[PDB]
């Protein structure tokens, strides 16, 4: 198999400015049903919470659809294109 | 063309023109229309919109998962949920 890389998934989390709430109302969006629930992740994370959803993201394979999603508010609250679009490129592919 | 599966997801959610549009927000791929151009051109049914632009654009699945998992902390029965999700199908 291949061994878990979570590289990624901490990328995002030192990239996104959403509050805890606005990362939680994405996730509970786009999990799929093999992937923990939000306040299972919430009672999960020891340290940062972003970064504990991240992580499961990347286990289950839906940390794209996550960044997608966090890039959609992001766009809303009028974070610059190019930087979406940088976020977009370093989180990659699912 | 033949918009039943959009339809029948439209019929079927409880949630808030709200909370659909949250989900739209998040689940909306780039070559889709953005959530207020949605607003902006919906005539009737807003829901039925939005629901009609994921089919057109391929992802009605990933919007029901997410209309469905809201439902699912709003205590909505796990087998309408799931009688949702094969209504829907796969994009």
């Amino acid at each position: 198999g291949v061994q878990a890389d979570y590289s990624r998934a901490e990328a995002l989390a030192a990239w996104t400015r959403l509050s805890d709430e606005f990362i939680g109302n994405c996730y509970v969006s786009v999990r799929p049903r093999h992937a923990p629930a939000w306040e299972v992740v919430v009672a999960s994370a020891a340290g940062s919470l972003r970064l504990e959803a991240f992580k499961r993201a990347h286990d289950h394979d839906f940390l794209d659809r996550l960044a997608v999603a966090i890039g959609n508010w992001e766009q809303k609250a009028q974070r610059p294109d190019h930087e979406i679009a940088q976020m977009l490129d370093q989180v990659g592919d699912y």
